[PDB]
């Protein structure tokens, strides 16, 4: 039984629902799925000031634990065609995992929300830099087709990863 | 035993050597490897005029046959950060393969030569549009490290594809 | 009075209307505007077979004439996130214009139609490779907002180019 | 006399030298040049711990002041093909400048250092989203050709910006 990390960042909750949909779908694929969220840079104070809606009970992920799983799904809010600062900051910390060859041949996939395509591509590229195998896409609040897409995607990744083990 | 297509385009021979290195490596991975070249647009006349060095005995590929293989490796010469016109023209013809879902979940990989990164990304994206699983890179005449990279890449793809069957 | 080239490629006419809207808008900016279309690769025969709707009276452009204008607007149909083969083939021919430094500091802009963003970016990059100054975007048949966007864009480019002379 | 902001981020000093070279070159173009650095996220403590070499006397920039200048040059260190977290975090804060139309038609340019091309493109795109006119590139420690490139680029931007006023 393969283990999967559904790591995500959301600012307004949209991506979190996508992440949960992907995780639930991945469980249907027969994988031990873990839903974590990237740590918030900038202090706990003045963070929930103006705009905010981060979830509390989603556990925070560590840059080093990413080598423990067989498959990683990354979903992030994006602006102006690139990752949010929080997700970018987190992935740069996997420098010890990169040279070690830790994430080589591990299965990966990406979800994004709002420059959507450029953001999707930028994120996939960073995962490819760690030698990860990439599983492509589908083909206010998330629509029914988005949630189904994330769900299918999540199951498809779990289904592929198991086939590799 | 999986079947692989090493499809390529080369203008000065560099990519052809890369293609042959990838094919040979893929055979070592235990796959029935076929080395084809995309058809040359513009007539046979005035084609070999100024600059030219296309290989004759490499068989020409058809847009429709791409669904016959389990894995496809694409290698192309690039200019100004994008595919050569010949490779772009060929892949657009796979419109019947796209909607049919023919190339979904088939394993793929890309090699490029000279805007290298943008070209590598543009090509991978088109393959992802057909729902192909992507296997990332290595990590005058081709250097020893390039040929070894293409070789390893070719074997790695064949090795992965077999694991999926 | 600056001279502008509105060069385009269209397969179903959408981009041609965009091109005409950009040209008309550029005339309102006070520029001698020329509307040309990239030459069609593959023979005149079997070209208008299945799908076709290229315009006859739009004059065909030559790869070398691009250095005659002060501003160039490029508009192209795109598939799977990149240029159409016809536009890509044409721009690669500007190799004599590149090393000569012919297109350096000339004003340019891009329009695309259907991978839209990746295509827009890929095209702009090739123009930047010739050292062209880039003017960014707006911010069945073309909608009223698309035509107005192309129109404004066309005028804005003409308005900028004149300011540089 | 136009005013220019040479805003930058550097982790090991390479980009700072590029920034200074661009600023000095821009002064030779006849512009009031201001050299600022993006604020460092994460507290002052444990920041200079392991690796560090940020410059003290370079003044820190504010997200809102970017509308005060006529030209903006952005130079940033990059990893895995995208901006550093610090530069990305800063530019997202220009949301009030975007909808206001503050940065429209202002001249801009980008420098990067180490995924170089993808990073250069990602950054330019964000500037284009604010409607900024883009001036393309050249065509341990920075080499003589890099410094000359940044210098020329800096002067070229100042030279162009003045022509627009």
């Amino acid at each position: 039984m393969v283990k999967m990390l559904v790591l995500y960042y959301s600012a307004y909750g949209y991506m979190e629902q996508m992440a949960k949909a992907a995780a639930e779908g991945a469980r249907e694929g027969g994988a031990e799925v873990t839903l974590k969220r990237v740590p918030e840079l900038v202090p706990e104070e003045v963070a929930k000031a103006s705009h905010y809606k981060i979830d509390q009970e989603v556990p925070i992920a560590t840059p080093g634990e990413l080598a423990d799983y067989d498959a990683i799904i990354i979903g992030t809010a994006t602006r102006y065609g690139m990752m949010a600062s929080q997700m970018k900051n987190f992935l740069d910390q996997t420098g010890g995992l990169w040279a070690k060859g830790a994430l080589i041949n591990k299965v990966g996939s990406v979800m994004v929300s709002t420059g959507a395509e450029l953001a999707l591509i930028s994120t996939q590229w960073q995962m490819q830099h760690h030698g990860m195998i990439i599983v492509p896409l589908s083909y206010r609040q998330p629509s029914a087709q988005e949630l189904d897409g994330a769900r299918f995607q999540g199951r498809r990744v779990a289904e592929i990863t198991a086939k590799l083990h």
